């Protein structure tokens, strides 16, 4: 049909009872009822093997034919059930050298299988059917294979493979093989003997000889070029051996002698594969018979084979494969003795068919490792973003996760790489399970998908990965580096393991493209990113990092902050300068070689070891304009872009990265592209023009989370006239003076800077009388410990709206500080309410002036009173209230509120019902705006007053003796008002830490209240909860708040909205909200 | 001022680490107590026999040089149990000193640490 797509809606082990068990060899293994009713299996009958077991899968997912959870065919005797399980090393046969080879499974050290009641019942396992009718042959023989290899030394740059015992300091190393019973005495010994080798010196006699019980196999020559020993990246020469030697007296053990002539040189052994000819007969131990060597018939072909000594508690399986197990029938001939017909190799001609005959009674039980809770990957909808995790990181990941799904939102899948494994490799690590995963939403997707459109997922492999994925070299052996878990690398193997790379990105290579397309050539499909962290503490480091980046809106304002003009100016080849303005450029980040050869070895172990993870050096630069091309490298980006090999250019010009001139270019969402996303369409462009510059083929890591979006602005805000003058390319212009009505103008652009009508909603200012500035504390001491005046005064806050582009507000300059030199700040930040889109803006030229001392006995206007309330913003004057209200006033008055203290009846007074008894001094209870100049803040909690109708003056005095009454009445009712509580931030702006006094209505009775903080997008910062109790005697609460926010990281400079709940019984009392400007983060 | 016998705990080793050479030549012979006075004020039956339960369990970076042992967060009421060793008397005064750290995740409130 072109591709499988039979991807099941659901899984099977989303329901039933489901254990894990694993064998590290293969051969028939055996589950009793009691193992299985031990192992939670209520009914033994419905128990059947489901998996793949070791061997890996193929890098052609056409050849995957099967999905989910495969079912094992069983043979099932009384009280036990048995099934042919599949060890890490597998066998196939190469037509070439005439002979079989083995493969050891790169990922894993064993073969996981599962244990399931879900099926109902097991499959059954069938009888064989491809034994021909009439043989071609009788045989006398069959090829006992076996294999010597130790997996002790891993040189990251040679291949997927490891490497065995040294020849550097004995020369001469020998390894012994059992011989087994049905060994002939007399046969070809078949021999691949694979070693490596490079020369510490040029030229010599150096010689690696092979000797088996004393006769000489071989003696290879070996020699090398002053050039060869020279060089570094040389790193050994692979070669290997085939030989079949006539043998004779081999019978108990094979003596197998390796001599390598020359010590001090750098040779090892990889392995050796002994093939012997061994009679057709049981010798008390299983046998996998298959029979290749001098095969007198042609593929396809049967013949009859007939064992001896068989002790008929033992069949014979024709097992290729677990998942393809049949039982051959046999026919008895004799004593002990039977036979079948079958083709040993099969009518491709390239395939050795296996039939592994063994006694039932001696099968034993595999590894059962355990219960694995159910799972339903299958029955996951199209997620945007997929994190594989480890376990310890899990919860790092989640928050990740729960961070995405809030802010960003998105729908995003977070999965254990066992899961993955248990419904894509039946349990047993693979590189390709990830694939397949990624594979099973893609074909799902690209079925309804638009012509034209990309895939939108994206994979986060939120983990470290190993060099040795099993773990296996010395290096390794080590317990924290032993029990840590860690993703899997996938390492691109080339033609005859010449050279190798490892990469992620086969892990995106989701289309169904022919074989003859090489991993380098396949189209990435699916972005691939991942955070190598080994530990939670690293994880969290990552993850807060990524966060903070988003979150830290003030950073991406630095980026557009650069309009004053390592810069380092480009050299390429009105709309023309539009397209650089969108142009980027990335930089690769080149992993070394810091070790002496053997160094690197034995302490580079993993992803992070070799890409140093903590985001290093100038990654991003940023094309800007006001030929030589100008471009500048802005906020630290958590993404990093690292590779290890290096690539040159036509006549060895080393490549340092790449320019995206469409890198700024917003999607039809009006957002820029997610990093995943520009990497994953740069790195498809590289193969799709791999034509004209054929000599690089690079490949690199994203570390970091794909879904990442450069913290740059999509729109700015430009303030267009303060106080009639234009203030743009202007600095420290703008004259403002004490006490004086300043009015501000301004609009809403794109990033390109053109005027955007649509943006409409609120904009938040803060405006600052002057610049931060380190300032020394001197003194006759060389030593000076410094602060910075991070107080430029903030002369107002506030929000105003914005209608098609634009908006336009005022404020009156307060009386302070106007010594600073320079320039003043006005920080902006707008948010479009329907599209949900920010702008951002900053300017720098307005300047404070002093305020002269005339007109000084000119306020002879008194203070006004704003408003005057009792628990809520809905108060009239003589409306119903409860016996302790809580008594509000807003009080503006342009020279000040006398809160001084004494001084004849200056102070602030309420007087209920005109008596001293009940006047109650408020200068203690006024809190002066540092937002809004003149204005001030009245919070009072009123003693009880009795049942009735009252009256109450409140009488406020400024500077200047200036004074003002403000009369109300209100009646005293019990138990009628709701409960409500309004809050005071104690400082303003905030610098490290921020206390919240709060004030209710009803004293001396708990109440849940809420301190909630907000930003400018109008989000939820934090929601701070405290409990008041009969222990408070009516007194305020404080809190105190360490600025961080609900996913665990300080919040950034910038304005805030303050407020605070009373979560009562029947509803919830909010209080206004108040402004907080937040400067030394 | 407790009038007692309290504790201390190596923050750096878990073991006291000695040597055995034959570079002195000879031991350091070990010596007679002098400090035995000639005359007893008072002819003493019984001796104090101190223990002590403490598990180093978690390690508060900000708290102090200490680390602290069982929580009380799920499980309201954890027991400890002693053996009493042979010349242990049958009765007599029982001095014990017990340290805990406590942090409340709501103001006020009945909270109360028990020993029995
Ligand atoms: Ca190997
Ligand atoms: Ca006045
Ligand atoms: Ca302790």
């Amino acid at each position: 049909q072109r591709a499988m797509g039979k991807t099941a809606d659901r899984s099977l082990m989303a329901s039933g009872h489901w254990v894990k068990i694993r064998v590290d060899a293969s051969g028939v293994y055996r589950l009793t009822d009691e193992q299985l009713r031990a192992n939670g299996f209520s009914d033994p009958s419905k128990v059947g093997v489901f998996g793949y077991g070791g061997g890996v899968l193929p890098e052609d997912l056409s050849r995957i034919t099967t999905d989910d959870l495969p079912p094992v065919p069983v043979l099932r005797q009384g009280n036990a059930l048995y099934f042919y399980a599949v060890g890490p090393v597998t066998w196939f046969y190469n037509p070439a050298k005439t002979t079989m080879e083995h493969t050891v499974n790169t990922y894993s050290t064993h073969g996981y299988y599962f244990l399931s009641d879900a099926a109902g019942a097991p499959l059954q396992m069938s009888q064989y059917t491809g034994g021909g009718a009439s043989a071609e042959a009788l045989i006398d023989y069959y090829d006992e294979l076996m294999l010597h290899e130790q997996e002790l030394y891993s040189p990251k740059e040679s291949g997927r493979d490891l490497y065995g015992e040294s020849f550097s300091a004995v020369n001469t190393r020998t390894v012994k093989f059992p011989l087994r019973g049905n060994t002939r005495s007399s046969g070809e010994l078949g021999t691949v003997f694979s070693y490596i080798a490079k020369a510490r010196s040029a030229g010599g006699g150096r010689e690696m000889s092979l000797s088996a019980n004393g006769i000489l196999i071989f003696s290879d020559p070996f020699s090398m070029t002053s050039n060869e020993v020279s060089n570094s990246y040389l790193a050994g020469k692979k070669r290997r051996l085939y030989r079949s030697t006539p043998m004779n007296s081999l019978v108990n053990e094979l003596r197998l002698d390796a001599n390598y002539s020359m010590t001090g040189d750098a040779v090892n052994l990889d392995f050796i594969e002994v093939a012997t000819q061994n009679d057709l007969r049981y010798d008390g131990a299983p046998m996998h018979i298959r029979r290749f060597s001098n095969l007198p018939v042609l593929g396809g072909e049967s013949c009859r084979f007939v064992i001896s000594e068989v002790p008929e508690s033992l069949v014979v399986l024709q097992a290729n494969s677990s998942l393809t197990a049949s039982l051959v029938p046999v026919k008895t001939v004799g004593d002990k003795t039977i036979e079948f017909v079958a083709p040993p190799k099969g009518q491709d001609r390239r395939t050795i068919n296996t039939f592994y005959a063994v006694d039932l009674s001696q099968a034993s039980a595999p590894e059962i490792l355990g219960a694995v809770p159910n799972q339903n990957l299958h029955g996951e909808e199209i997620p945007d973003l997929i994190i594989v995790s480890t376990q310890a990181l899990l919860p790092e990941a989640d928050r990740l996760a729960t961070y995405r799904r809030e802010k960003n939102g998105l729908k995003v899948l977070v999965v254990l790489q066992e899961q993955v494994f248990n419904e894509f490799s039946g349990g047993t690590p693979d590189a390709t399970a990830y694939r397949l995963f990624a594979k099973m939403f893609y074909d799902r997707w690209k079925a309804n998908a638009p012509v034209g459109e990309t895939f939108p997922m994206q994979m986060l492999l939120f983990g470290d990965g190993a060099h040795d994925n099993r773990k296996v070299s010395v290096a390794w052996q080590k317990p924290y580096l032993q029990q840590t878990e860690f993703l899997l690398t996938f390492q691109a193997v080339n033609s005859t393991n010449v050279n190798s790379y490892v990469t992620d990105d086969y892990f995106g290579l989701l289309d169904d493209q022919p074989a003859s397309v090489n991993i380098g050539w396949r189209n990435y499909n699916m972005a691939v990113g991942r955070f190598p962290v080994r530990t939670p503490a690293e994880a969290r480091i990552a993850v807060d990092k990524t966060i903070r980046y988003e979150e830290d809106r003030e950073s991406g304002a630095w980026r557009i902050r650069a309009c004053f003009a390592m810069p380092v100016r480009a050299f390429q080849d009105k709309k023309k300068m539009l397209e650089t303005l969108q142009s980027g450029i990335i930089l690769l980040n080149y992993a070394g070689h810091g070790g002496p050869a053997g160094w690197s070895d034995e302490h580079l172990l993993t992803l992070n070891d070799i890409h140093n993870f903590n985001y290093k050096h100038m990654p991003i630069w940023i094309t800007a304009t006001c030929e030589e091309v100008f471009l500048h490298e802005k906020s630290g980006t958590p993404i990093m872009f690292s590779t290890t090999r290096v690539v040159y250019n036509t006549q060895n010009e080393k490549i340092n990265g790449f320019m995206l001139r469409r890198m700024f270019e917003k999607a039809k969402d009006g957002r820029y592209r997610t990093m995943g996303e520009i990497i994953r369409s740069a790195k498809q462009g590289m193969l799709s023009t791999v034509f004209p510059d054929s000599i690089n083929q690079l490949s690199f890591f994203l570390m970091g989370d794909p879904s990442v979006r450069m913290n740059l602005p999509t729109h700015k805000v430009q303030l267009t006239a303060i106080n009639g003058q234009d203030p743009e390319g202007q600095y420290g212009t703008i004259m403002l003076k004490s006490l004086e009505r300043v009015a501000l103008k301004g609009k809403v652009t794109d990033e390109k800077g053109t005027f955007d009508e649509t943006f409409s909603g609120k904009v938040f200012l803060t405006v600052f009388d002057g610049r931060k500035k380190m300032t020394a504390l001197e003194e006759e001491g060389n030593d000076l410990s410094l602060v910075y005046y991070d107080y430029p005064n903030v002369m107002y806050a506030g929000i105003a709206e914005v209608k098609d582009g634009l908006f336009e507000t005022s404020f009156i300059v307060p009386k302070d500080v106007n010594y600073s030199e320079h320039e003043g700040r006005i920080n902006l930040y707008a948010y479009n309410e329907s599209t949900k889109a920010e702008a951002m803006g900053v300017d720098f030229s307005i300047r404070v002036q002093p305020g002269i001392p005339d007109e000084v006995t000119e306020d002879n206007t008194p203070p006004e009173i704003i408003s005057c309330f009792l628990n809520d913003s809905t108060f009239r004057s003589g409306d119903e209230v409860n016996p302790t209200p809580l008594f509000m006033a807003e009080v503006f008055d342009l020279n000040g509120i006398n809160i001084t203290g004494s001084g004849v009846g200056h102070d602030i007074t309420l007087c209920i019902d005109g008596r001293a008894d009940l006047t109650y001094n408020l200068n203690a209870y006024f809190t002066s705006s540092a937002t809004d100049a003149g204005v001030g803040t009245i919070l009072f909690m009123i003693p009880a007053l009795a049942e009735g109708d009252h009256t109450a003056r409140l009488t406020v005095w400024d500077i200047f003796n200036n004074a003002v009454h403000h009369d109300f009445s209100f009646r005293v009712v019990d138990g009628i008002a709701p409960d409500v509580a309004d809050v005071i931030l104690f400082p303003n702006p905030v610098r490290e830490s921020a206390t919240f006094r709060i004030f209710h209505n009803r004293p001396g009775s708990d109440l849940n209240v809420v301190v909630e903080i907000y930003d400018f997008t109008g989000r939820l910062v934090n929601s701070l909860p405290v409990k008041t109790y009969s222990s408070s005697y009516g007194e305020p609460i404080e809190i105190k708040w360490d600025l961080t926010s609900k996913y665990g990281v300080k919040i950034g400079n910038g304005f805030y909205l303050y407020r605070c709940v009373v979560n009562s019984p029947g509803g919830q009392t909010a209080s206004m909200a108040k402004k907080m400007i937040v400067v030394a983060q």
